């Protein structure tokens, strides 16, 4: 018995199933969950001392690696002039400034204590905004058969759509014409796995919107500063009404924010009458404006692409070799594995059609070649800025050797 | 013009109304708000470097005062691990047992990223675990005329209540005797002020959710650490179903918690039917664990009642001097100051009678004087560990100079 099997089965006397997040319980691959000590750069460490080259990057946070020098030495810093104040401070504009800068669609700005309240906080500005009540969002999406806890009337004005399928979204509208406060849209699916849109989709969203009347709001939870320094939305080219931040804005620590065009957000009050939740926390905004002052800096995105590319390259061109069928999809520093012998996965039927107990098995032989890779096969995989090429060429290494055991 | 008149001008042009949380724009006091550049012990310091004896406490987390060292080294050694990890933790366990420990009727615990989050997991678990879809909640009492931005059905399985009237809530039972799933209580209301329970109303609510088959939430992000170590609950002699926690437990980082009882807190998944939001961060746990472990030393209570109970005795005796009609309620470290001819403010209604104006005028009043108090009719005052009982003769002095301008 390791220190992670103890810690797993202490941790199963007090909290339910051993973990405060279920999916970290690995009930998406089996097994029991490795408890981890500390993560530098490319690497975890777990309890037992073993290291491996992530590919979860704290679920995309992880930008620039873990325990980034810049991110830790700022909030170092800030931690001496204590956590919080419950009272605005300089950092709020300074970051607002930064964020506005950075993804020039938002004119302004407010932050929110994680992805989930921005997410909300966007939607419930779009329903008082317009004055409508429906919403459209993408099956296989989260946002923050019949699960027990929530009542059934909770889901009624929530119109679900098929993700790059336009028809779908107008048949929604065409049903109701003047009654669709908005769409939400992650512009890079990551929680179906990674699943980049089709040329035509994102701006026959735009279209969609602009000809019904409803907001088009774009969750760049994930994808913001991931995809792109602007967003997926400026890599795909598609101007949203409000937009979506997390994750990366918080340089590891959960933060927030929501933003679009000024005459939306002058709605909030005390300018307007709609009414949202929690502020960001002092240390995560400072841990933030580091991270996004860091990564604004010429040549980073060139980087991220680069490497990202590299590895989606070097796993198909072992899985082929092995003779394991394989899709790679892959977005600036975003990628996606599926075992299928589809031709491309652009929906979440193609997902839904991947090898599950394939990519379980492939998940614990990669483990133990210290290789750490999302344990699901519904969720994205995430590059950093600290993975060398060697990193790369040594997980292409260890995939060629998992394949060739499948 | 000020440093922060200068910031909040700023923020104006990028955040709607200058400000990320409305209640920080003075929406309820009026003028300008103070910008914050730093905080130690019981004082927070503008920045224009003016400092103020502060009764907020960053909302309630401060219970140790602001930038308190042991909290401090704690958060600095955590951070040199690395800020998140998406992965299961040994602090996640041994947050875990300290929380138990300190909380005997929670058996089992799960953390999560914030008091709201804890708030709303405990109410899916009580619908989940119950099968029945009504909850009861109070007026005035905050969790996490009609609001835009919300659609009409979204309130239709909530049951409002009197807080401190046990016939209201037994009349709601009595129209749905199989439905309700349970009632969520605030034990010391904080949200509309301090309104402790009266003698009968905690024991009452435990025996309607017992003759009913309800469970009783016990909301304690506020209550909890700062009423009794181990809790309002424990102060009032009431044992729960699901204690909810926040505040304190992150050490003035975002935290949450929700438990109970173990056949309660078994029925969440992986173990039984019931989904759940973010867990615990790192950083924010290392602050929990070392705030906890120095509340719960010898001595900690009965200091932090006596400084609270100085406080009530000196502002009583002050504005009686002054002949100023004043209520002062007063639990723990906890309290709220009432402009009131009323004997005694024990619910909703007495609060509503307040002198609203007489309030706003002896907060900018006190704000001269160097005392920070919630800029808010509606909210409670903080007391911490850190305020000396020179700081407590200062703020007296300085409330009878301001009620003598009243
Ligand atoms: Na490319
Ligand atoms: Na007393």
């Amino acid at each position: 018995m390791s220190k992670s099997e103890n810690l797993y089965a202490q941790a199963q006397q007090l909290i339910p199933g051993g973990v405060n997040s279920p999916v970290r319980a690995f009930t998406g691959v089996g097994g029991i969950p490795l408890f981890i000590e500390r993560a530098d750069g490319a690497y975890l460490f777990d309890v037992d001392g073993k290291a491996y080259i992530d590919y979860v990057g704290s679920w995309g946070p992880m930008i620039l690696g873990h325990n980034h020098p810049a991110i830790r030495q700022a909030v170092i810093e800030a931690v001496e002039r204590g956590l919080s104040f419950g009272a605005p401070t300089e950092m709020e504009v300074k970051m607002a400034q930064l964020v506005t800068d950075l993804v020039p669609t938002m004119d302004m700005v407010r932050m929110v204590n994680s992805g989930t309240e921005a997410t909300m906080s966007a939607i419930r500005l779009a329903r008082g905004y317009t004055g409508r009540d429906k919403i459209i969002k993408f099956e296989g999406c989260y946002h923050g058969p019949n699960s027990p806890g929530v009542p059934t009337d909770f889901a009624k004005h929530t119109l679900t759509c098929t993700y790059n399928d336009l028809a779908s979204v107008r048949q929604a509208f065409e049903q109701y014409p003047q009654e669709v406060a908005c769409i939400i849209v992650e512009p890079v699916a990551g929680n179906m796995n990674c699943i980049p849109p089709l040329p035509e989709f994102l701006p026959g969203l735009r279209a969609l919107c602009d000809e019904f009347g409803a907001l088009l709001i774009i969750d760049e939870v994930m994808t913001g500063f991931r995809v792109a320094l602007a967003g997926a939305q400026d890599y795909y080219h598609v101007i949203p009404d409000l937009t979506c931040l997390g994750k990366i804005i918080g340089g590891g620590m959960p933060v927030g924010a929501f933003g679009g065009r000024r005459e939306v957000m002058n709605a909030l009050a005390p300018t307007g009458p709609v009414y949202q939740t929690l502020s960001g926390n002092p240390i995560a905004m400072a841990a933030g404006f580091a991270c996004l002052t860091e990564i604004s800096q010429v040549g980073v995105y060139e980087t991220l692409t680069e490497l990202t590319d590299s590895l989606a390259t070097g796993l198909r061109h072992a899985a082929k070799e092995e003779n394991i069928p394989l899709v790679v999809n892959h977005v600036g520093g975003m990628f996606g594995l599926f075992f299928t012998n589809a031709d491309t996965v652009t929906c979440y039927q193609d997902v839904m059609n991947c090898d599950v107990e394939r990519f379980k098995r492939f998940f614990h032989l990669m483990l133990e070649e210290g290789v750490y890779l999302a344990p699901s096969a519904f969720e994205a995989g995430f590059m950093s800025l600290a993975h060398s090429n060697e990193d790369i060429q040594k997980t292409v290494n260890a995939a060629r050797r998992c394949f060739a055991k499948l």
